[PDB]
């Protein structure tokens, strides 16, 4: 395959020190568990637990997210990642790391937010909300591409907002990396529906851009009210799916620029399918949430060639926005 890198924040890593970017030897030190006291189960994760519990110290609610240790590695990768990006625009905050004496199991402890239902959010945002909020999350996305990190798994469950206060946190650092420009990453990341295609036709190269593909997909859905927005029933299968939206002329336009080797498990199932036109997802329940503006945007997101995407900062810059 064709070499491929960055267009922005391209050497960020580069020009930094190894202790910034090297998290197998970053040196993790717990706290006292003691401090903390379980109230609730919250939410169960794939390689956690969730549970509301309260700092004893100083009285205030927090979240202890309890990680089955699978693998080692990508514990520190994911504790070293929060604490270069803790403080940042919109980043959720990492207030503590302690250990379960007995069992020997690992918890990290975050700032408690009072998230909103997604459902309830799906119901009664306005597309200025959407417009605030989307600009909310590329806060967060321009600071962790600009420190050098991709978060891996933009999705609506890993964005928190608590909608009383206008509040909005980026989740689930567990699958972030450290971009290094040429190096070849697992394929094997994000949630299926927010893969981006580089992902899907196992193109090894990819960098923050995936984030912004991931974005264009939660606008999608929320914009037009189909959710998930591009539906695959497994990861072939996705890349079909999104095929039937954006075309098969420009997928192998794609593949034939960066030399991807297609695998043959597509052959059967792919086909040829037109470039459709995004006013065709306008209709009657979602036309209030939708303008011109809008549209261009996604337009500008959703695209196969990752280098073609909007960067999170040239996101910020479009007319979509400057009512924010
Ligand atoms: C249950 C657990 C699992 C992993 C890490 C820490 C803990 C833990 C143990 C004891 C206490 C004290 N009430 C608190 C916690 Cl979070
Ligand atoms: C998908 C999307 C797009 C634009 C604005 C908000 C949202 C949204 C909806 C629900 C949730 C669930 N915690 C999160 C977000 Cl960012």
């Amino acid at each position: 395959p064709v070499p491929s890198r960055a267009r922005v924040y391209t050497d960020v890593n580069t020009h930094r020190p190894s202790e910034y970017w090297d998290y197998e030897s970053h040196v993790v030190e717990w706290g006292n568990q003691d401090d903390y006291q379980l109230v609730r189960k919250l939410g169960r994760g794939k390689y956690s637990e969730v549970f509301e519990a309260i700092n004893i110290t100083n009285n205030e609610k927090v979240v202890v997210k309890i990680l089955k240790p699978v693998k080692k590695k990508k514990i520190k990768r994911e504790i070293k990642i929060l604490e270069n990006l803790r403080g940042g625009p919109n980043i959720i905050t990492l207030a503590d790391i302690v250990k379960d004496p007995v069992s020997r199991t690992p918890a990290l402890v975050f700032e408690h937010v009072n998230n909103t239902d997604f459902k309830q959010l799906y119901q009664t945002l306005t597309d200025y909300d959407i417009r605030f909020y989307m600009y909310e999350i590329l806060k967060a996305l321009d600071y962790c591409h600009s420190m050098g990190i991709m978060h891996r798994d933009v999705k609506p469950h890993n964005v928190m907002i608590d909608h009383e206060h206008r509040k909005l946190r980026l989740i689930d650092w567990g699958l972030a990396e450290f971009y290094h420009p040429g190096q070849e990453y697992n394929v094997r990341v994000a949630s299926r529906y927010f893969k981006g295609p580089e992902l899907l036709v196992d193109y090894q190269m990819y960098d923050y851009s995936l984030d912004m593909w991931s974005l264009g997909c939660m606008l999608a859905s929320m914009i037009f009210r189909k959710e998930p927005f591009f539906h695959g029933h497994d990861n072939y299968d996705q890349l079909v799916r999104i095929a039937k939206v954006l075309g098969t002329e420009d997928l192998y336009d794609y593949i034939d620029k960066y030399n991807i080797e297609l695998d043959p498990r597509f052959n059967d199932i792919l086909g040829r399918h037109s470039r459709k036109r995004w006013e065709r997802f306008v209709h009657s329940e979602n036309q209030h949430l939708v303008s011109p503006e809008a549209l261009d945007f996604l337009d500008k997101l959703l695209r196969y060639d990752h280098q073609s995407r909007l960067t999170a900062r040239e996101a910020m810059e479009h007319p979509y926005f400057y009512t924010v």
